[PDB]
């Protein structure tokens, strides 16, 4: 009744205790940051780089780790995997640690799902997920995130485009390097936020327990617009001319800076 | 004879491979991913949350480390220490691991330093690395980033203050909130490059091999001044007038894009 694994050796250790330890199973455990604004792709590579991760999965594409992991719906995919401090024995498989991942998003989710406010525009649980992973990209101070959730959620609420650039980089997919041009903006994928009206078909990136929270419970606002104020914050606004007032401070702020 | 460490048992091992393995040393390797355009501070609390780690540092104040390590020079510590995933078996101090950083880190500078492009204004090994910290935090494309380094440099040549945000960040300390002003460009620090004529006491955080490089080899270049384009890049320019446009150029954008 040996059970197998890593094991840690003391300098004069008896037999009496070697034979303990063997049988006990008390394994040592290794790290895995999974951490939240990532995608399961950047969580896919560093499974192949880790230490010790038994690799059962033939390629890593996202529908074959659909297929891997049994999902109900396998379009419902990206966003759906708790981010933390994964830790894990040696050989474990790749599949039953995003199976760990997995069980916990979906527990956190349901429960965000069910304790959510009243009127909220989200047909389905995946769309919960969405909202919450463009809250997680849209890059801001802590003290703003539910305020950046209300204009998001306003304007989902009224039919307004979302307009937020985290959701064209991921729908430009691999051909995305590193630039943000006007054209691209321009180009009409199926998350390209600018373009389509509503959410995009699924997440962008893995969400955090704080925009999961605000996807949920945002702050009660009637704010549809926001700008940076230069500083490193955001002005909120309700209306288009009062935005573009924000959006000309804002601009006033950068040519004191940037120029001599 | 025996070799004490962490070592992993398979199922089906034979006590002919118990033996060899008990010996050989080849313990269960752990992974630390310490990143480049990090500070010290950063790393120092990744070894607090490590596992497997001795915790021999009295406290994560620099000067502290700078004992532990035995540093000749004690205020030369900042952006000292090579970044990588470093690999490092159970029981491991933290100091160790630091040591192994920081003698990668040496060996890598005295190869840059004697290597060096001629008629580069650096005076020490410090400056180098200095100049490197600060060409890190602000390359956000790789193709630009010798010219990045070669306005900086242009500028430390003639006297023109570097006039680069994060070592106003770095020289406010813990009284950074977040969020970088007008107020805190034109208050004076040791570090602050708006006020201050060449280079910081020190680095402001860990170069890479790609930042080190560059402050050693950077492009040949008239260029004076950068600034966003406002699609991901930068444009370079050798004067005021030229770079003054350039500004403009770049407000007219975010002003297309912002407002509606």
């Amino acid at each position: 009744h040996f059970k197998a694994g890593t094991y840690r050796f003391t300098p004069q250790m008896t037999v009496r205790e070697m034979l303990k330890l063997l049988e006990s199973g008390k394994e040592a455990q290794f790290p895995l940051r999974l951490v939240e604004g990532m995608r399961l792709s950047d969580y896919l590579k560093q499974l192949r780089e880790a230490p010790y991760i038994k690799h059962t999965l033939s390629d890593d594409k996202y529908a074959t780790v659909a297929q891997a992991l049994e999902l109900e719906n396998p379009e419902w995919i990206e966003g759906w995997f708790w981010p933390d401090t994964w830790m894990y024995t040696a050989n474990t498989t790749d599949v039953a640690l995003l199976k760990r991942a997995h069980k916990k998003m979906v527990k956190a989710v349901d429960s965000a799902w069910e304790g959510r406010a009243d009127g909220l525009p989200y047909k389905d649980k995946n769309q919960l997920v969405t909202m919450a992973s463009i809250i997680e990209k849209e890059t801001a101070v802590a003290s703003e995130r539910d305020q950046v959730a209300s204009v998001f959620i306003n304007r989902l609420r009224i039919g307004m485009r979302l307009q937020t650039d985290p959701t064209v980089i991921y729908g430009m997919g691999e051909r995305y390097n590193g630039k943000l041009s006007r054209a691209d903006l321009e180009t009409p994928t199926a998350y390209n936020t600018y373009t389509i009206t509503g959410l995009p078909p699924g997440a962008i990136a893995t969400p955090g327990a704080d925009s999961l929270k605000a996807a949920a419970h945002p702050a009660k606002t009637p704010y549809l617009y926001f700008v940076a104020d230069g500083k490193g914050g955001h002005t909120f606004n309700t209306n288009l001319a009062s935005h573009n007032k924000s959006v000309q401070d804002y601009l006033k702020v950068l040519k004191e800076k940037n120029a001599q």
